[PDB]
């Protein structure tokens, strides 16, 4: 019962800058999406709420 849940399930808050990588929906198509990156020595993945953008915009 573990999908490798990234989607919280820690803080883990440094470096505000750090390349953050955009948010992702690791389950749904929003809701929960943490973004991913680096900052110097760490890295890892933070949540973010999500418009469902799937289609960005439908018509």
């Amino acid at each position: 019962k573990k999908k490798d849940k990234v989607k919280k399930g820690g803080p883990g808050s440094e470096c505000a800058e750090w390349a953050w990588g955009p948010c992702t929906p690791s389950s749904k198509d929003c809701g929960v999406g943490f973004r991913e990156g680096t900052c110097g020595a760490q890295t890892q993945r933070i949540r973010c709420r999500v418009p469902c953008n799937w289609k960005k915009e439908f018509g």
